[PDB]
C-alpha cells in the first residue's frame, strides 16, 4: 500500500493546495495593506491604447515586482518599518519573506505569458522582462555593495548615476518597454530613465528632509545616498578632511540615535551644503521636462 | 547645459554595467562555486542533445542550484556548505540574497540560448518558469512548518507533497527541459520525481544518522522526514512528553551536542523513527532495483 502510494505521488503533478497558496502569500498580502504606480500607467496608456484587459495585467505584473522587489528590499537595508507599518520580514521572519518575494517575482513571470500568444511577440515581452529585472539586481547590487564595503569605495555622482539607471530604472523601463511593445497604436524609454532618476533623488532627499524638519533611516543605513554622495565628494574636494572623516564615521556607526543622526544633518546643511545641492538638482531634472517645448522627451 | 547634455547622453542610453561591477556582486556567488554533470550525461544516453545543447542546460541547471543553495543557507541559518563557511556571513545577508536571485535571473537568460524555435522557446520557457513556482512553494512550506511550529505539525503525506515540490522542482526542470530538446520512450518524470524523494529523505536522514555515529537540521528547527515520523508516531502513541519534548528542542535552535545526541537517541529509540526512515529509503530504491517491467526506468 505504500508503493502505491508512491507510484501515485510521483505519477501527479505535485500537490498544491489553495490553503498553502494562503500560508506562502502571508508576508505578501501583509504589504498589500499599503495606487499612483497604477496612474502613471493609466495616463501612459493613453498613448499605447492597450485594451483593458492586456494593462490590467501590465498593472498586476507591475505591483507584484514592486511590492516583491519592496519586501526584500527591507530585509537588505535592514529597515524596521515600510509605509508606516512593520515590514514583514520582522513579522514573518526574513526565510518567509525572502522566500514569498522570490516566489512572486515568478509569479510575475508567469502572467508576462498571459499578455500574448504570438510567439514573436511573447518572446519580446520575457526579454524585456528578464533584461530589466537583471538591471534592477545590478544596481540594487552596487547599491549594497557601496554600503556594505564602505568606505573601501566612495562613489561619484556619476557612478552614482549609473547604479539609478539600473536599480530605479529597472522597473519604469520594464513597465513602459512592456506597454510599448503591446501597443497597437518616439519612445518614452528616456524620459521614464529621467522620471526614475527624479525619483530616487527625491527619495534620498526626502528621507533627510522629512528628519530634519522622517526618522532619516538611510542614514541607519549607511546609504550612499545622492547628498551623501555629494558630501563626501565635496569634503574631499575642499581638503575637508577631518568633515569627510566624520561623515564616514556616522556613517558605518550604523545609528538611530537621534542625536548623532542631526550631526550629520547638520554637517550636510552647514559644511558641504548637500541638501540644498540636491534640492537644486532635482528642480534642474525637472526643468528639463518642463522646458521641453520641442517635446524631445515628452509625447 | 553642460549637465543637462550629461544627463541626456544618460538617459538615452542603456545602463551603464562594467565587468569590474559584475566581479564586485559576484562574490557570493563565485564562492559557493570553490566547492550533478553525472546525471545529466547518463539521462542524455536517452535524450541525445547535441553537446552544445547539453552544455547550456547545465549551466542553466548550475546557476540555479548553487543559487537556491545560496538563498537556502540564509533561509536555514547555515554556517557551513560544503565543509566551508556559507557566503551570508562572509559578504552578508544583503548581498548575497541579491547576488543569488541576479543569477536566477541570468539562468533564465540562458534559455533562449537553446534553440532560435519561437515555439519550443515557449515551452522552454514555460518549464523553467513552472519548476522554479514549484521550488518556491514547497520551499515555502518547509520554511513555513518550521518557523511556526508548533501551529502545524504535519504527516508524512503532507512532507511528500512538500517534498514533490521543493526538491522535485530542480530534477524535473532538469528533465522536462531535456525531453523537450531531444531530437530523438516514455516520460520518466515518474523516475526523476521518485530520484527526488530519495535524495531529499537521504539527506534528512543522513543529516543525523552521521551524527549518531553536526544534525544541523535540528539546530535549525527542520520538519525533517525523521522527525515528521516521529511527532505523529508520539502523537498516535499517545506519548504525550516525548512529543512535547521533540518539540521543545527543536524550537531551542540549539548546537549543544548533547541536547541534539538525546534527540537523535529519541528517535532511535523511543519512536525507532530512525529505523522507519532507513527502511523507507529502501523501499523506495527497492521500487526502482525491482523495477523490471521498466515503469519507471526507461
Ligand atoms: C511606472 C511604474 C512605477 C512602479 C512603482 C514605483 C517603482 C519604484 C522602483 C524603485 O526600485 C527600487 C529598487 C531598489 C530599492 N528600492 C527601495 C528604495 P526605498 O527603501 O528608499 O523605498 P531604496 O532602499 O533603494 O532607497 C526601490
Ligand atoms: C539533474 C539535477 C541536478 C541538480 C540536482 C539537485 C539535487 C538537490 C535539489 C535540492 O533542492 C533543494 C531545495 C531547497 C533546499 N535545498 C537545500 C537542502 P540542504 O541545506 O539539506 O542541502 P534542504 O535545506 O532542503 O535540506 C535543496
Ligand atoms: C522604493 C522606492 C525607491 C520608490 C518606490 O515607489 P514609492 O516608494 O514612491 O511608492 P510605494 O513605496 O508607497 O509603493
Ligand atoms: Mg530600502
Ligand atoms: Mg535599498
Ligand atoms: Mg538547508
Ligand atoms: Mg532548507
Amino acid at each position: 500500500k505504500m508503493e502505491a502510494k508512491i507510484d501515485e505521488l510521483i505519477n501527479n503533478d505535485p500537490v498544491w493546495s489553495s490553503q498553502n497558496e494562503s500560508l506562502i502569500s502571508k508576508p505578501y498580502n501583509h504589504i498589500l495593506l499599503k495606487n499612483f504606480r497604477l496612474n502613471l500607467i493609466v495616463q501612459i496608456n493613453r498613448v499605447m491604447n492597450l485594451p483593458k484587459d492586456q494593462l490590467a495585467i501590465v498593472s498586476q505584473i507591475v505591483e507584484l515586482l514592486h511590492n516583491s522587489s519592496l519586501l526584500i528590499d527591507d530585509i537588505e537595508d535592514n529597515a524596521p518599518l515600510r509605509r508606516g507599518q512593520t515590514t514583514s520580514h520582522l513579522i514573518f521572519g526574513v526565510p518567509s519573506t525572502i522566500n514569498t518575494a522570490n516566489y512572486m517575482y515568478f509569479r510575475a513571470m508567469q502572467l508576462v505569458s498571459q499578455l500574448t500568444t504570438k510567439e514573436p511577440l511573447y518572446h519580446n515581452l520575457i526579454t524585456i522582462f528578464n533584461e530589466e529585472l537583471i538591471n534592477l539586481h545590478r544596481g540594487q547590487g552596487l547599491d549594497i555593495y557601496w554600503r556594505d564595503f564602505l568606505p573601501e569605495i566612495i562613489p561619484t555622482q556619476e557612478m552614482y548615476l549609473n547604479m539609478v539607471m539600473n536599480k530605479t530604472g529597472g522597473l519604469f523601463r520594464l513597465t513602459l518597454r512592456l506597454m510599448e511593445a503591446l501597443s497597437p497604436s518616439h519612445s518614452l524609454v528616456p524620459f521614464i530613465n529621467l522620471l526614475g532618476i527624479i525619483y530616487q533623488i527625491r527619495d534620498d532627499y526626502l528621507n533627510l528632509k522629512d528628519f530634519q524638519m522622517g526618522f532619516a533611516e538611510d542614514i541607519t543605513e549607511g546609504k550612499l545616498s545622492f547628498p551623501i554622495v555629494h558630501a563626501l565628494n565635496f569634503t574631499k574636494t575642499k581638503g575637508q578632511t577631518e568633515q569627510h572623516n566624520e561623515i564616514l564615521r556616522i556613517l558605518l556607526l550604523r545609528t538611530s540615535d537621534k542625536d548623532i543622526k542631526l550631526k550629520l544633518i547638520q554637517i550636510l546643511e552647514f559644511d558641504t551644503n548637500s541638501l540644498a545641492y540636491t534640492k537644486n538638482f532635482i528642480n534642474q531634472l525637472v526643468n528639463m521636462i518642463k522646458n521641453d517645448n520641442e517635446n524631445k522627451y515628452l509625447p
